[PDB]
């Protein structure tokens, strides 16, 4: 097994992908923006505390700090394009408030065809190298009824999977219950 | 679309899922302990760094404060069954530390079988409800290079996936560029 010591930024930094990426919905007035978000995970059951790590370069960072709401969708394999489409174009030159989508009970913008979704409410903010962690809580939850299992978990095979560097997946039908 | 308002913890917090486990070692003098996270993530490219998100409930959490060092490795789908057992029971009650393994550069213990592993050193703790993210900064970088693909990601299909409550799975071998 190959191994060399960290001199600074890895060339690929990769090795514990894939990932389902969140699409970061935030709404201010009445501009409406969205950005898949790979590194987001769950931080708390009790409170429901879910966590997505955001650039400062992105259009996207000044608009939740603005807003101090978003949301996190989670989208079918089938929007592949759609979300790499969001992560590749900034709203700085672009309005991608022209997705389809809908507004939440508090507000925040929902792309369309998601088969769930988070309404947060930002807690905190911490900065960790060059990414800021935008620590929020669920205040609501929206789900595509029949695309989760009894328990709430996506079905297998329906989720879209990132490998980094615009390489897209999804799981395989088969489970394993160890 | 369904929706609902939280009003507590959610019934199923799984709406993010699926996702790959990383297998977190720890060594306090001559005792080792390995204890899957689901709830991990990139956090930074330069520095490189990587957070895991772990219950104060468990005997890892205590080990981590103490070391202020750990292994984060990441493994094929086949090891499902040691993945699983490294998180169904603790080691208050078992010595994991008697699973296959070696001390990387650092002397953090790395599970073998791996595709690739971490060995970082303990920056930052920061608690969010009821879990503590513990954010490491990358030192060192173990690969298997048969396992892996050019830019250092597992080949097609191999990663272990995790979709909550015991169930597990893998990626399809087919990846998209959009
Ligand atoms: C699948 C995917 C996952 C991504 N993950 C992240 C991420 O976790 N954090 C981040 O800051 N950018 C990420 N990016 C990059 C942003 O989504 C991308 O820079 C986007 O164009 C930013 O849009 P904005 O400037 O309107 O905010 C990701 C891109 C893609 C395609
Ligand atoms: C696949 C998998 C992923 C898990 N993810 C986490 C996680 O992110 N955070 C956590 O605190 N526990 C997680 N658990 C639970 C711990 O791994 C489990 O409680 C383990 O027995 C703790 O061992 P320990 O007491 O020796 O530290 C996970 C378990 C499994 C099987």
């Amino acid at each position: 097994m190959r191994s060399y010591r960290a001199q600074g930024p890895l060339p690929g930094f990769y090795h514990y992908y894939p990932g389902v990426p969140a699409v970061v919905g935030v709404r201010v007035e009445e501009r409406v923006n969205f950005c898949p978000a790979v590194w987001n995970t769950g931080l708390s059951a009790d409170p429901p505390l879910f966590g997505v790590s955001i650039s400062p370069k992105r259009f996207t960072h000044g608009l939740l700090l603005k807003a101090r709401r978003f949301s996190a969708s989670f989208h079918p394999f089938g929007q592949k394009d759609l979300v790499h489409w969001l992560g590749s174009h900034s709203g700085r030159e672009v309005d991608k408030g022209q997705a389809p989508h809908f507004l939440g009970h508090t507000g925040v913008p929902i792309l369309e065809g998601a088969y769930a979704a988070y309404e947060l409410e930002l807690l905190e903010v911490h900065t960790f190298g060059d990414h800021d962690l935008f620590v929020g809580r669920v205040v609501a939850v929206w789900e595509e009824e029949g695309l989760l299992d009894e328990k709430g978990r996506p079905k297998p095979g329906l989720a879209l999977l990132y490998y980094g560097k615009g390489l897209y997946g999804r799981p395989a039908e088969e489970t394993f219950a160890p």
